[PDB]
């Protein structure tokens, strides 16, 4: 018998930069409600961005990963590989990851898309980690974008003030000690009918004048399953990293709601002056590209700073959940 | 100040299973269009495809439980399922979720990956750097794809070609190491070189153009695939550590036979070598091909298991993603 050979990568790796891209049009609560009051106090949201018609999901991506590269220090020569992690890529193929590799001039390089719902961002952040730890990379792009405007129905009053548009990047590479903890997931198939595309686009490409596709939400289901188990899930990924909720600087679920979001605050048992991510407030629900880009806020506004221990949690489509402990990049 | 913890797992994984699901109905060169001049071009014989109230998540369940058969294992030995598929016609939920839950495991981890014929190499190298890190014990990878309503009948340039199927990997930890180093790539410059024409909101928006089809540059795809894919096919046979005459089964993604006949030789292998030839009454399933042209050698006994397989994927995106395997079953 051959033995195949087993390669070996890095054992510390960390967040090295976040790079934020946020389309111009700023949708106030009073634009797009034709009350502000009322959108206000039930998702904490004010204003939303909305991306330009030629804007796609990729071309977001590739702008954010330009600027994650620029925070990092490094030129795309340097990227051994790209993960693009969304739900609005509008194309069954080709993939947005190698069109965002040769947009960026790194077009030969490794890539994928991977999509779990809102929650893509911790697989794909997981995955770059993995890889690279396991030596088939060295330096990575993680990318979560977004464009959802296009798929709303803004005769739907449960989620039409809900979804916004953005892409923001990190860059996970080797670093001096361990910032990326292990990955904590799971999901729950059973409601997956919680957060949907109500028609599957097959059916509506034999009928297209009929009813088009929008994506629908049953709300109460979703806040209730979030508001509940995304606090086991929390601590299950600071006991995988070994740490305790009190040293917990950062914390950055998924903008999904403020409310779901304080009461998350509140069941992990953080210290008093814990730093919560509230992008929510100014960008609204951006689904795949809401952490880092909850991230990016943190850090640009000087709430945060770099090397901060964040609990990030992703939840929301499929009923998909992933967690994990990280430093802050930057 | 603060540690955050460094972990590991089993170092040496591998395949411990596959298992495969065609659809029932057989669709002939004849039925579906010359005999002769579809085979001459592509090798393709017969294709199967999917009855109406099949999904690509349907037979992603439906290969996974036949994976856990093989295994000897049931859902409650999995951790997690990685699902690749080109043909999940929904922005989300996403397939993987669904596909637990209809295995009775709904609580367990997954996610999508869509990287077009390539994404099997790239989960299959998710999976095992998965269980490495320690972030997983065993795990479900399965290709699966439902083509058929894609294919636009008067495209004479493809629609011969493509089908429908699913087969699952179980990936687990071996004695010995049994998935060599992922090597991929990608050139995103001949990304129009196989897409879906129109985007799905751009069709929306405008219901009185033409629907969307999958469309193909045959030439292009062609010489890419290869010419290409020999030195491919050779990085990933120097990263695990083996000479191209040690390689017993190359399962090339069953794109056309006439590429991987070409592929074949420029990657000097045994005279003896078995070359996967699953198209010829599979068609090209893209993202499931792999793993079913792996179930098929292994359901005529042309490989056994612990053979040593040489897997090349290649397609859209213009993505590639090869490692060397032990065969499983
Ligand atoms: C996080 O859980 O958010 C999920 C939002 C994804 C919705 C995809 C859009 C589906 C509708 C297509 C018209
Ligand atoms: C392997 O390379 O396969 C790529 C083919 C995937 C086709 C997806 C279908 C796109 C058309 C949707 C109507």
């Amino acid at each position: 018998m051959t033995e195949i050979a087993t390669t070996s990568g890095a054992r510390s790796v960390g967040l090295l930069s976040v790079g934020a891209y946020r389309p111009e049009r700023v949708v106030t609560n009073d634009e797009i409600c034709q009350s502000d009051e009322w959108i206000y106090t039930r998702t904490g949201i004010k204003t939303r961005r909305f991306a330009a018609d030629d804007e796609s999901a990729a071309s977001m991506a590739t702008e954010a990963c330009r600027r994650a590269l620029s925070n990092a220090g490094l030129s795309a020569a340097d990227i051994d590989g790209v993960i693009v992690t969304t739900n609005t890529h509008f194309l069954q193929t080709p993939p947005a990851a190698p069109m965002v590799a040769a947009s960026l001039g790194a077009k030969g390089i490794l890539g994928f898309d991977l999509s779990a719902g809102c929650a893509g961002f911790g697989y794909a952040l997981g995955a770059a980690a993995d890889m690279i730890r396991g030596g088939g990379a060295a330096t990575m792009l993680v990318v979560g974008t977004e464009k959802l405007s296009p798929t709303i129905d803004m005769y739907d009053r449960g989620n039409c003030f809900i979804f916004a548009d953005g892409a923001a990047a990190v860059v996970v590479g080797e670093t001096p000690f361990q910032g990326i903890g292990p990955t904590v997931a799971g999901s729950d198939g059973e409601q997956a009918d919680a957060i949907r595309q109500d028609i599957d686009w097959i059916t509506f490409a034999q009928n297209p004048s009929g009813p088009r596709p929008f994506v629908r939400l049953e709300g109460p289901a979703v806040f209730r399953w979030a508001a509940f188990k995304m606090g086991d899930v929390g601590r299950r990924a600071m006991d995988a990293a070994g740490v305790r909720p009190d040293q917990i600087d950062v914390f950055v679920p998924h903008q999904a709601n403020s409310r779901i979001n304080e009461l998350l605050v509140k069941n992990l048992q953080l210290r008093p002056d814990a730093v919560v991510a509230n992008d929510i407030e100014h960008t609204g629900n951006t689904s795949a590209a809401s952490i880092p880009l909850a991230m990016a806020e943190l850090l640009t506004t000087g709430a945060a700073k770099p090397g901060d221990l964040a609990l990030l949690i992703g939840y929301g489509a499929g009923l998909s959940y992933a967690a994990q402990v990280v430093r802050m990049p930057k």
